[PDB]
């Protein structure tokens, strides 16, 4: 739903927040600089932060592949509930565990 969304932050303030007040599995979503309109999930795992690109085609949201969603909040809820399905690049499963509010 809402509190893990941070309109207010840069990629670097996202890594700050997650490394000082996060734990592994902490995540937030934030507007993208790499492509406006889109958003990006900054996820903490193994002490580091990964940034995953969320596509907004204006017709649905996805992770440039995968299941399609009408809303951002629905995308994040599916991946919180469905633990094996978010994988970045090298098939590496990433757990969306603890929202960084």
């Amino acid at each position: 739903m809402r509190r893990w969304f941070h309109p207010n932050i840069t990629g670097v303030e996202a890594e700050n927040l997650l490394l000082t007040r996060g734990v592994d599995g902490s995540f937030l979503a934030r507007p993208s600089k790499s492509n406006p309109g889109d958003f990006t999930l900054s996820v903490r795992r193994n002490g580091a932060v990964t940034h995953i690109k969320i596509q907004n085609t204006g017709d649905y949201y996805d992770l440039y592949g995968g299941e399609k969603f009408a809303t951002l909040a629905e995308l994040v809820q599916y991946y919180m509930e469905h633990h094996g399905q978010l994988k970045e690049k090298n098939g590496d499963v990433i757990e969306l565990k603890y929202p960084l509010n």
